């Protein structure tokens, strides 16, 4: 219940702390919310549903965010732009999110919960070619380049501001100065 | 030799499953090897550009020869003590990205031209994107060589230096 909500939310904190390198247990967790150890696997099976929740909570964002971005703009250079502001900006506002991302924050879980986030990006990977090989439709010309080298280079991008993002301490935000890197970006865009 | 390294590289997937210190060793020895060989690329090659190309295909192909290595600069197999062993690896970043913007500094006096925008915000660039392909060839179980396609994608991060 709403009870539930505020438990997810206490985890992806533990996550963004020092618990992340370490390994957060039922027990110092049903405390934060103050409910009984057993209370709150009335809402939660275990640990690792707990995780689900998150990672679905994750995609559900990512790829709705998507869809309403694909809605509001019409030009592919822009549609790109959003989208990697957009994967960048969800980190930046999700510290704990991020480190399921990189997968540090799964090291000591379902290695399962990994394959979920691995198949994420694929996802997200394809919606990125698709959306390049558009510009043909929408603007005739469209890319001299391979869109699946276009694509993971620009999902390499969104990674390794993730990655720097998370091993500096959450130091270097992933959209401190993004205008700024974007037009460097669409560069290799053709 | 490549021979230390592959000993060493394999020393790092074993440790994974005191231990603090022989990551702390480890962290030693990759910052050695891509310092020495930084520099030695400094010396093969006059061309700024040239020269950025062979320092991101060095970190790449470091990476993908030494996959428990790559684990630890992607602080995945740093992940159980984890604290303190992180900000040394972090402090190899600074001394790459330093190496990578002192490179790009060079343009001016070397070639002539420069470039119109700021050292500190392309060397990022550039070294975010090893990061990436880094984080993404340890994510992918080492599937993802990050030297895959390197000619062909390093055009589009140089056409990202002016």
């Amino acid at each position: 219940r709403n009870r539930r909500e505020e438990i997810l939310q206490s985890l992806a904190l533990m996550l963004e702390s020092s618990d992340g390198s370490q390994r957060i247990t039922t027990a110092k967790l049903a405390a934060s919310v103050g409910v009984s150890e057993a209370a709150l696997y009335r809402h939660f099976p275990s640990k690792t549903r707990m995780f689900d929740s998150l990672i679905e909570f994750i995609e559900d964002s990512l790829i709705t965010r998507i869809n309403l971005i694909l809605k509001d703009e019409k030009d592919t250079t822009a549609r790109l732009r959003l989208i990697v502001l957009l994967i960048l900006g969800f980190g930046e506002r999700n510290p704990g999110l991020t480190r399921i991302l990189t997968g540090h924050a799964l090291m000591f879980e379902q290695d399962r919960l990994q394959g979920r986030i691995n198949q994420l990006f694929e996802r997200i990977e394809v919606q990125l070619r698709q959306v390049m090989r558009e510009k043909k439709m929408r603007e005739g010309e469209g890319y001299t380049l391979d869109e699946t080298l276009l694509a993971s280079q620009l999902l390499a991008f969104c990674e390794g501001m993730l990655s720097r993002f998370v091993r500096s301490e959450f130091k270097y935000r992933p959209t401190d100065d993004f205008e700024a890197r974007w037009p460097l970006v669409a560069a290799q865009l053709q």
